[PDB]
C-alpha cells in the first residue's frame, strides 16, 4: 500500500533519468511498479501528480535540512556558515538531478509546480534577509542595498547557477567549482562596502 | 513581401502579449497579417519559426548595443560602466517582455532556442571575464575567483533575476530596483577582496 506508492515514485524517478515526463506513460509507471493501470489511479490521478509528489519530497528534504542548520549554528566563520546553507541544495537537489530537471520543465506549464517552488523561495529569501539584517545590527555588515532585495537576487542566482551546473549546460560553472563561486559572491555582496 | 513578413512577426508579438504560443495557430497569424494560410508558409515553416525569428531579432539588438558600448567607453566610474551593460538587457528585453516570456517557455523543448541563447551567453561571459582579467592586470580588482567562473555566475544571475522582475514573479526584485541590486552584486564581487 505505502509500498505500491513508493514503487510508483521510484519508477518515475528512474524513468525520468532517461526521458522527459511527456515520453513516460501511466502504463510505463504502472508496469514498473508491478501494478495495473487502474490500480495506479487509486494512488495518483495522473503522471503529473507523481512528479509533483517527487518535487514536494525533495523540496521538503531541503527545507528540513535548512531548518536543522538554522537551529544548530556551526562554530565556524561567516563564509563557512553561508556555505553550509548553499550546500543543502547542492547536496539534496544534486542527489535528484532528474527530478530537478523535470520540475524545471514543468514549471512553464504547471501552476502547482510554480506555486510550490515560490512558497519555499519566499521562506528562504525571508530567512536570508533576516540574517543579513541581524548581521547589519551587529555591525558585521554595512547597510548597503535593502536586505530583502539583495537576498532575492542572491537566492535567484543560486537557483539558476546550481541548475545550470547540475545539467552541464553550456555555459555553466563546473559542479566542482560552483559552491566556492556562489559563496564568494554571497560574502562579498553581503559584507562588502 | 518584406511587408508581409514584418506583419506576420508583428502579429505574433501582439498575440503573445495575451496567450502562449501553444494557443496561437498559424491561422491566427495569417489572419492578423492579412494573408492566407498557404501564403504564411511561403514566409515561415511554422509558428515556432516565427518565435525563433522574433528571438533572434531581440538577441541581435542587445548584442549590437553591447558591441556599441564596448567600442565607445563612457567617461564615468566603474560602477556606472557595468550598469550601462546590464541596462542593455533591461532596456532591450524589457521592451519585448512577451517575446522574452515565450522564448523562456520554449527553451525547455526547443534545441534551436536553447542553442541561440547559449551562443550569445558564451560571448557575453567571455567579454565579461576579459574585462575582469583587464581590471586585475591594472591592479583595480583583486585576483580572487577564476574570472570566467565569476563571469558565468554573474551573467546567469542577471538572466534569471531580470526574467523574474520582468514577469512580476513572486519572489522578484521590483523592476525599478533591479538594476541597482544587480550592479551592487557585480561591483562587490568583482572588486571586493
Ligand atoms: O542556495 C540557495 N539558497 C541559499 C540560502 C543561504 C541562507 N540560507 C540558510 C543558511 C544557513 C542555514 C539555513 N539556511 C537559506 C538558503 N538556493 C535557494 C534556491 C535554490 C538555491
Ligand atoms: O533549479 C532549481 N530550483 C528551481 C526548480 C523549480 C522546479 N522544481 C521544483 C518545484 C517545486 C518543488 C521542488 N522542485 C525543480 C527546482 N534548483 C534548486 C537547486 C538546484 C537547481
Ligand atoms: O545583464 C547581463 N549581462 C551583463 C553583462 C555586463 C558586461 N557586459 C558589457 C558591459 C559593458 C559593455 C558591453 N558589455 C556584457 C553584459 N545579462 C546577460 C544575460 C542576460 C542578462
Ligand atoms: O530570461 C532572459 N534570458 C533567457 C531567455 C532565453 C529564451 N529566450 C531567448 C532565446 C534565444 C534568443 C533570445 N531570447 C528569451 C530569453 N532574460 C534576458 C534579459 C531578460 C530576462
Amino acid at each position: 500500500g505505502d509500498d505500491r506508492e513508493l514503487a510508483i515514485l521510484a519508477t518515475a524517478e528512474n524513468l525520468l533519468e532517461d526521458r522527459p515526463l511527456a515520453d513516460i506513460s501511466v502504463d510505463d509507471l504502472a508496469k514498473g511498479a508491478g501494478i495495473s493501470r487502474p490500480t495506479f489511479y487509486f494512488y495518483f490521478p495522473s503522471k503529473e501528480a507523481v512528479l509533483l509528489t517527487l518535487l514536494d519530497r525533495v523540496v521538503n528534504q531541503a527545507d528540513m535540512a535548512l531548518q536543522t542548520l538554522a537551529e544548530n549554528p556551526a562554530d565556524t566563520d561567516r563564509e563557512n556558515m553561508w556555505r553550509t546553507g548553499i550546500n543543502v541544495f547542492f547536496e539534496t537537489f544534486g542527489s535528484h538531478k532528474a527530478v530537478t530537471r523535470a520540475g524545471q520543465a514543468a514549471r512553464a506549464t504547471s501552476v502547482e509546480v510554480a506555486e510550490l517552488w515560490s512558497t519555499f523561495m519566499q521562506k528562504w529569501i525571508a530567512y536570508t534577509a533576516a540574517v543579513i539584517d541581524a548581521e547589519r545590527d551587529r555591525g558585521a555588515a554595512p547597510r548597503t542595498l535593502p536586505a530583502h532585495e539583495l537576498a532575492t537576487a542572491l537566492n535567484l542566482m543560486n537557483e539558476r547557477t546550481l541548475f545550470a551546473s547540475f545539467a552541464g549546460e553550456q555555459p555553466s560553472v563546473p559542479e566542482a567549482r560552483v559552491l566556492d563561486t556562489l559563496v564568494h559572491i554571497w560574502v562579498t555582496s553581503i559584507y562588502g562596502e
